[PDB]
């Protein structure tokens, strides 16, 4: 059985195309398999705002569920329904997708042109939290209006800033056309090379081209050419404006604060 | 420093005249001041195309620049020159308006009038693009020749069906201001929906003039919520159709064609 799809973030939605096409395999005896198409079409409209991660990223947790294959872009959007049934789907009894899935050159095939193939069609309903559906766009909204808090109720997790490299550390995200977060500063949780888990403050600001910059707390080691992983936690204000140290003083205080208090609630 | 105008629709021109005043606000040290009036004179004469969005949209617009205050056209046209410099200029030492700036009475105030009151007043020459001056008149009668797509060229975006949602089709409510309208049709739009996602749709202007939607790969109910519709083609002139079945083929091959510019716009990319 397979499912396809972009899952750009793999949310709560995502995850429950992902549950019903286990369950779905495990009744039809078949095994499973996951088709990650690597950019959605708006994608390469102006306007985009950007993936919630890096395709690389996903991959590594769509492979959580099953064998994940991308499907690449840019080698399937001028196939036709059937080029691309015949490429990707021979021998495919089972295919589980969103609602409204689309298809090949001019988005002509859908779940219906799959049936007149033989292939049966689950066609997952979309997850509603909040009396919101669950979709990366509304994830993605909420990174650009920096609502890193209300998140995890529709993204399953804390949005995360991934990348290589007070002193600050400077996270490379990538060559990737990712979602930006509201320029600004931000509390966040930084997974370090070592299972190490610290707390870092986080300026994300511009040069056009968003810069995210870290200050861990309790931690003072070379970070260079490392990854890194963030949780962004919590929005704590506006960018601003050399009374810099002083503001990006009590940032750090407003940090140690609110870290003191989720430590309080034992 | 104060920027002055009407600002309907925020065209490239008075993108212009914004960022001047944020350029000597900056040089100035200074803070800047939008005063945008409500309605253009024209729009209590004869024959007014109507406005490119509501005062609303444009003062949302019109804040991402600077504190912005609303002036009523009524509370102001009336009053002298003086008056006006009396009630919204003082401690003003640097005013940036666009080209043929009128305020007061019988519109006897201008940037001299200003200027000799040791206001400083920069008039910023409208923006020519192919050989036209950007004006919102001038896009007012492109959005009605359905001439949408050489609108952004002008506007800076695309022409924007604004409103409340009153197969199936979303009927959107612009609300009570005087609006321009499109040349009755069918166009193909980016719909914005309230989530924050957005989808393509096929919208049929007919014909007051109504504004329907329908949008593509979409299923839900949308009463009452508000949708932002940019408009991206003109696809065809209105067309009457005795029998009932012309129409869907018509609509048919609308959704069909909408998803054929849709594959072009996308691959128009490279
Ligand atoms: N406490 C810390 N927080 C973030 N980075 C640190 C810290 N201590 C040392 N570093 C390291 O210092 C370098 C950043 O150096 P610096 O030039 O001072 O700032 P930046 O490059 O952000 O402008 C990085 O390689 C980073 O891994
Ligand atoms: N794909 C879609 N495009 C437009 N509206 C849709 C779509 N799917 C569902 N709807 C919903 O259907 C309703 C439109 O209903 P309907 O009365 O049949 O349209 P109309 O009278 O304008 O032809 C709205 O509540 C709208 O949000």
């Amino acid at each position: 059985v397979v499912s396809i799809g972009v899952f750009d973030g793999v949310h709560i939605g995502h995850q429950k195309v992902l549950r019903t096409m286990k369950e779905i395999a495990f009744f039809r005896k078949d095994d499973s398999l996951i088709y990650t198409i690597s950019y959605p079409p708006e994608y390469f409209l102006p306007d985009f705002p950007g993936l919630l991660m890096t395709v690389e990223s996903r991959v590594e947790m769509l492979s959580r569920y099953a064998r994940t294959v991308v499907l690449d872009f840019f080698r399937i959007k001028d196939l036709t329904p059937e080029g691309f049934v015949e490429r990707y789907l021979s021998g495919v009894s089972a295919v589980v997708v969103g609602r409204d899935f689309r298809f090949g050159k001019n988005a002509s095939g859908n779940a219906s042109f799959l049936r007149k193939k033989g292939v049966e069609v689950y066609e997952i309903e979309d997850v509603v939290v909040q009396g919101k559906r669950v979709s990366s766009s509304l994830i993605r909204n909420l990174v650009q209006e920096g609502r890193v808090e209300e998140i995890p109720a529709y993204l399953g997790r804390y949005f995360e800033i991934e990348g290589i490299v007070f002193p600050t550390a400077n996270i490379d995200r990538g060559n990737e056309k990712l979602v930006d977060l509201k320029r600004g500063v931000y509390l966040v949780r930084v997974h370090l090379p070592d299972g190490k888990k610290k707390f870092g403050v986080m300026n994300v600001g511009f040069r056009r081209n968003v810069k995210y910059e870290v200050y861990i707390l309790d931690f003072e080691g070379d970070l260079y050419g490392q990854r890194l992983k963030l949780e962004v936690l919590k929005f704590m204000r506006d960018e601003k404006k050399e009374e810099l140290k002083a503001a990006i003083d009590q940032d750090v205080k407003s940090a140690r604060n609110m870290i003191d208090d989720i430590i309080n609630s034992k």
